[PDB]
């Protein structure tokens, strides 16, 4: 059977979102064999990733829902609130749902995108990306066991 | 095809909050293609826009709503569980009725009501209010591309 | 035909609290009075007033409620732990039930309960006071204008 | 008719969250008599009073739950996220069934093990505990009043 | 008869979450006897636990779910976002639910995977495992008591 | 005979900071009377009062010297540096010239240019300068012990 | 020939404060007896403690020197300045002029002058001051066994 | 002697941030002139970091041609090293010279609590600087006069 | 040729702090031996520390001197007016007197008196004390080379 | 005519610290070959710096000295003391001395001694060799200029 995954990522910092989701979308479709498909659905920001991911999770044509986004403080105005709620939101969501959903929402505790911090993020997403399609792949698997 | 969107604005601190909401119809208005309609109401203070946020979602003549408020530390009372509580609250009042409702309330790491401060945020919500109505056109049409 | 409002007030700094009461009240009768009434309940400490709150809410009988404490650091235990309840939970009651609860529970970044300390909050809860009661009859009066 | 309270207290530090049950215990018969009576079920820890709470609470047995525990900071792990879903538990329990739940799950600022922290809280948790009991009291008088 | 409990138990820091782990069985199996026996179930995060607890709770053949996992500041993201959704996500299923799911799920002041810490939580994880292990058991009898 | 006090005060929230000056004069004189002489001298800020606290102390022309500014956050930039370099700087110049130096030097945990904030301090300091005035007092009268 | 220690005890809550000064004179007197004797100075607060040291330490009549004072944050002004500068003023008199100075000089994490919190300091101020009762006869019996 | 005299400023000015520091350096001087006007000179020191600013402002100081110093740098929080120790080294070092020299040292080092050099920020303090070049002139006019008086 | 190295230790925690002390003495034997000779002297508390130590360095029987105590948050007082005046008291007296003042004066993040805690540091120090033997030894050779 | 620089440096994390003197040799040679000579001393750690600088200026050999360490929160014990006692002694060494001492000392917000961490860090101090390279110049050539 073929199992459709959706990835719900926000368009803020695109470029190191980017990173995870191809590295995510590499991992689940390399495994080819028709396993696995992966959908990408657009996102503004973090905050409309929760709603997203419960209509996309309420079609019944997902096994499981991707949230990822990069959250950091730009100095201004405080970023906690609205990574609380996304957080807090998508964990409400798979429970309501019942259908998983991996968090690859990520907060820093430092990011000025400054020449070496965006160097840095950008990299470490394609392997926080690597590690969430293989953590999707473990949770479908380890509920079969059920 | 026509959309109504609504936005909560709280009146505290009216004078930045409403650079936003302005900046808001104005962009809504370019990359819109006339396609939306924007109806505005005044809520007291920023813990009134979730429940009034439901209560216009739930009348189902709006596609999505924009709650926008200024809450600040004001160096007198703590503003983090009102904060939390607006920002909590939104996110489940789209959840509860499925109507897209996109955050406006903003705090800041410093504002002293300072002549400084003040004039920077008041030019600088309209960055922000820009960036709301993006992220409504955005997401509406997001979701129109959900079968 | 009037219009009611039901006020939690916690009993704990009683003092301070009661100046927003009567500030809300005398305001609440002074931009509106005729249309509205008040009344007033007490509840043991600001972590009693959510389930008041929605208690009072479902009776049909008000329009608003508003919840109002002084919920400080006494210097032994932590009050964040319920300062955030007791404003999620009305944010909780009043999304449930449809009906509007203000919020007059109010933490301060420093109260040691000393007399020019506690002078301070006496004096400026009749202006939280007399705010809630604008705002309450507001967010009454917005309510009003939606085509619902 | 004679009114049931639920003690629901944690073994955490038994000793002291035991200071507050007693008090909570005495002073519930000093301004009760025969009013009330008091049922105290044991639990682990302060995580599992809310399911506990949530439970004895859907019996219709009781009036009221009181929550007691002493979720201190040992130093090598992090509390805030158990008191803080614990204080929210009791607030959700007490908003879904009805029943009052009050709080008497404290956390310190600080709690070292020192001999001299030890004795200030086995003799502060008395206080609480009778704190305990006038809210009790007093949130059962005030829904009374509620002509629900 | 017998009462099942279920063990979640998230893969990362693997290696320390299994001391609890197998000092939980070790322990349950000594204070209960014959009385209980456990299923454990791998789950890739902590973030994984509370679906996989609420998933394993609606088959009414545990008396009780056990989630443990090490979720720590590994010094380039925020780690207090997933650890309060966790916390507050077996609360939440717990009380929708009915099953008790007790909390194995650490946080730590500090931890930098050198020696000193490794080492410290390696060992202190067979002193939870121990403590949650008992936990199980006395509140299962204080229901009893209901 | 009359002893001469040195009173350095900053400029910056001067309207503050003279509530604590006329207020340590007054408590000067209820309690010294006559015996005590004020002598009092600006400054830009706080920053400048350890040299001219002690440039005035080596004058040897005061039993004392009181040095009083208003440190806040004022949202934009760190304040602690300077509030500190300022308290240790008074230190110094006292260990060392010998001559006692008091501080009326406060840093509010929160201050915001809004009303409240400006009055609340604006009445509370001549609390601050009533202290300092006794504290004055008391200290030369010890120092005077000392055989 | 007797070892004279002197204490030089803050006024701000002075009746803690008086609960150190009275245990240290004790256990002072018990493990000691006619080889010390102790002197009491009174100073308005801990900022006037570390010049008030260093004057009576350089008249060279003191084996030692104990400075005790309560430094609490009082919820309006941040006292870690003052304290900070204390702490390390006294640091400072005693490596200059080679008389050590113990410390009492102790800052609370929390402190609010209600019932509690003062019954628990008043009590424990006692610990404090037989702990500087003993830390200062060992310090000069230390010293007393180098060359 | 009677005061028909010159009186030398010297300013030394990090060079981290020069664009921002820069314009405290001009408004000071600009303020300077507006109200010394022939009674003060200005002469301008470049430095590589805040780090810097003391010892350089020593030696100035104490070649005895200045009656005043000012120390201009920007210290920020780049989010990689921490600011704070170099910040308050350069704060502390200040007053230390000051008061071993006995010239006047006034600080326009400044620590904003958040700076990520984006648009918005780097714009508040590019103009917002000027502001307390300004200030820094009014201070130095202020303290030398109010010495005068003593 | 024997260098005589003094040691200032605190008898707060005179415990856990003797652990570093020992540790120290059998470091500096174990790659010292004949060369340097260590001397240890009792001191009440941390902030008696620089003032012995300067009086030792007076004399000029000491190449270095290693203060050592263990300055914790107790809970009810705050500790770091006290840590802060004692390292920079011993770096204070060393830029004085010229003779090295190496430090083993550690305060920990974490430090509640119980037995895993108490353990941990008991264990930790000797750890210390063997680097503080290095450290003495390295900077007295290092100075050599100038 | 040449002028020698001094550049102490510490040896906890040697590997990390020498990125930082490599790279300031080899721009302190690009930048005026010739003119400068650089001595390397090495000093165990960075609380040795202060007085090592302190008797190397006093030589007069010298025309400036270079403090560089890496100090750290190793997660047990607090780093802010030494960090800020070694930072404020160096300014003590160079306003006493008269001789400039720059510095390299460096305290990240975030290092957990892992493959990322380290990896950052080790090629950052390059830049901050570079940096301090111009610095020593640019301050020397400032001096002259009075
Ligand atoms: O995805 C992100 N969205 C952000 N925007 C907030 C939110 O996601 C929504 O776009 C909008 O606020 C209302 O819908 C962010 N910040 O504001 O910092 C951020 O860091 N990351
Ligand atoms: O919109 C805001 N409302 C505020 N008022 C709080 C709340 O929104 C309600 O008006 C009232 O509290 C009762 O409902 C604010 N502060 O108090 O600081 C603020 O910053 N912003
Ligand atoms: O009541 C308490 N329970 C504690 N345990 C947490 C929880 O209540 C359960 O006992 C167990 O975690 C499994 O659910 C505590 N600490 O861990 O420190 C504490 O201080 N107090
Ligand atoms: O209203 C308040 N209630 C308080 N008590 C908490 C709660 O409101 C109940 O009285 C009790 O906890 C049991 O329900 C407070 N403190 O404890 O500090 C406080 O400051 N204010
Ligand atoms: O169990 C843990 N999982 C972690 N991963 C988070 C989450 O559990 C999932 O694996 C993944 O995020 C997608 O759901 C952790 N950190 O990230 O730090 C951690 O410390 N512990
Ligand atoms: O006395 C003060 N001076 C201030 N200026 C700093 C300093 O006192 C000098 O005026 C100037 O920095 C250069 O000498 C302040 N702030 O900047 O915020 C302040 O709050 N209080
Ligand atoms: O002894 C104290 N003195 C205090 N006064 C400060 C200082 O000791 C002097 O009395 C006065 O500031 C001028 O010399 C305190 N506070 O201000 O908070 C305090 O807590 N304790
Ligand atoms: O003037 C500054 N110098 C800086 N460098 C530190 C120091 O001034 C010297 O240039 C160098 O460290 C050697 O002394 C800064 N930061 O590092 O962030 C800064 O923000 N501002
Ligand atoms: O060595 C220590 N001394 C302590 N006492 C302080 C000081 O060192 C002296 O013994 C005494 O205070 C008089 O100077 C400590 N605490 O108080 O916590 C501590 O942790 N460690
Ligand atoms: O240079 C460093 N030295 C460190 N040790 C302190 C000091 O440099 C000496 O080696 C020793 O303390 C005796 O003086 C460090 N830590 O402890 O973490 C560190 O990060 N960096």
């Amino acid at each position: 059977e073929t199992v459709r995954i959706a990835v719900v990522r926000a368009r803020w910092h695109a470029d190191i979102v980017d990173q995870c989701v191809s590295a995510f979308e590499a991992e689940m479709a390399d495994i080819g064999g028709d396993r696995f498909a992966v959908d990408v659905f657009d996102v503004p920001g973090a905050y409309e990733i929760p709603l997203h991911a419960r209509t996309l999770a309420e079609t019944g044509r997902y096994g499981a829902v991707l949230g990822t986004a990069f959250v950091v403080n730009g100095g201004i105005y405080r970023h906690e609130f609205v990574a609380s709620a996304v957080i807090d939101g998508m964990m409400n969501v798979q429970l309501s749902t019942g259908v998983p959903v991996l968090s690859a929402v990520l907060t820093p505790h430092n990011y000025h995108d400054s020449a070496e911090h965006h160097r840095f993020f950008f990299e470490h997403f394609t392997v926080k990306g690597k590690e969430a399609a293989r953590a999707c792949v473990e949770i479908l698997a380890a509920r079969e066991k059920i």
